[PDB]
């Protein structure tokens, strides 16, 4: 009687899970929406038990009432004795990616540009660097900074979908899930590289992961990370191996959430599964690897090498910490106590 029904975001994570569910010999089964938005909804109706979200959705999810569960945990540092499910998290680091040759486009010039954003609402993508061009400009004319941008969730007439590309038919131009080409740290790093928008707002992970051989992708095999450049908010540009002196902000990990009164159960479940299909895991790479999806990053980050239990049991609001909770409200004045839906 701990069966968990995931929640699925667009058909390939559906397909992730099916195999998931399947091979878990449906402890795991699956629930599937389109956006993370409805997911959210099936979680809140009790229709789906879990998901991981990125920041910005954990604080959405969170005035709903949902809880943060486990973290996503990638590759550490100091500390790496410590067993992954035990060791803290630290964050990612939000970067803005240009091309090198692009030259001259920096923090300082990124007006009338053309942007690619891994989603609307999510924290590397659009609430840090949308946060930090609201309050350099006084204004909260977001929409009207960058002359186009591909920000999946938005508007599909707006500028801000103008460089969506949509799925392989050119169906669902700017849809908030994988389909969309642009969506998701991927997404917004191909949109740039094939030269769509000038500047991708990702992770600093993503640069990596997408370039000198990373990749096998069809868009990627032949991305040279020397080809591109941070920018850094004094203005300067700086190569992607500074990322630690050259970001927007730390983010929070992704974390999975459930409803409070399931959290428990689904809690167990996870760690169950995730000694199953994880890294070292059992079954992985035999049968199945929940941490692997060609680096499309469906129902976890690819580069996730455990999810790992939360210090303190914290509400969402220490888990994304205070200083991301506030500059997401004042982000949201352009736009308190409610939950959205
Ligand atoms: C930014 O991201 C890259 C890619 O994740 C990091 O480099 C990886 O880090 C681990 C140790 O932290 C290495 O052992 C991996 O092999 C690296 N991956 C690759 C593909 O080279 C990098 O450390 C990160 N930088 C900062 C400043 O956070
Ligand atoms: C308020 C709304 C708008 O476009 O006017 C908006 C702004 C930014 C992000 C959003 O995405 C969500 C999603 C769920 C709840 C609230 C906002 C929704
Ligand atoms: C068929 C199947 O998956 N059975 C599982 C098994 O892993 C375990 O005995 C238990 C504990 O979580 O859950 C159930
Ligand atoms: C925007 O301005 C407010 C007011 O100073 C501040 O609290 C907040 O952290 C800023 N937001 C970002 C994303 O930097
Ligand atoms: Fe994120
Ligand atoms: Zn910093
Ligand atoms: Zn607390």
């Amino acid at each position: 009687y701990t069966r968990v029904v995931w929640c699925a975001v667009g058909p390939e994570e559906q397909k992730k899970c099916q195999q998931w569910s399947q091979q878990s010999g449906q402890n795991v089964t699956c629930a599937t929406a389109s956006t993370t938005d409805d997911c959210i909804v099936l979680v809140l109706k009790g229709e789906a038990d879990a998901l991981n979200l990125d920041g910005g959705y954990i604080y959405t999810a969170g005035k709903c009432g949902l809880v943060p569960v486990l973290a996503e945990n990638r590759k550490s540092s100091k500390h790496s004795s410590l067993d992954c499910v035990l060791r803290p998290t630290e964050g990612y680091l939000a970067v803005a990616v240009v091309k090198k040759a692009n030259e001259g486009l920096t923090w300082n010039s990124l007006k009338d540009k053309k942007s690619c954003h891994t989603a609307v609402d999510r924290t590397a993508g659009w609430n840090i660097p949308m946060g930090l061009i609201v309050n350099q400009t006084g204004s909260c004319a977001f929409d009207e900074f960058f002359s186009q941008s591909c920000a999946p969730g938005a508007d599909p007439k707006s500028r801000l979908c103008a460089l969506c590309a949509g799925d392989d038919q050119g169906l669902d131009k700017c849809v908030p899930n994988s389909k969309e080409k642009y969506y998701g740290y991927t997404g917004a790093f191909r949109c740039l590289a094939e030269d769509v928008g000038d500047v991708a707002f990702v992770k600093n992970d993503t640069v990596w992961e997408n370039t000198n051989g990373e990749s096998t992708a069809d868009w990627a095999k032949n991305l040279k990370r020397e080809d591109f450049r941070l920018l850094c908010l004094d203005g300067t540009r700086k190569p992607v191996t500074e990322a630690q002196s050259c970001h927007l902000a730390v983010a929070p990990n992704h974390a999975v959430v459930s409803r409070s009164d399931r959290a428990a159960h689904v809690e167990q479940v996870l760690l169950h599964q995730q000694a199953l299909f994880g890294k070292n895991g059992k079954n992985c790479p035999d049968k199945f690897c929940l941490f692997k999806s060609e680096t499309k990053n469906l129902l976890f980050n690819d580069n996730t090498e455990c999810l790992a239990k939360l210090g303190g049991r914290p509400t969402y609001e220490e888990y994304l910490g205070t200083e991301y909770v506030t500059a997401i409200a004042n982000l949201k004045k352009c736009s308190l106590e409610a939950c959205a839906f």
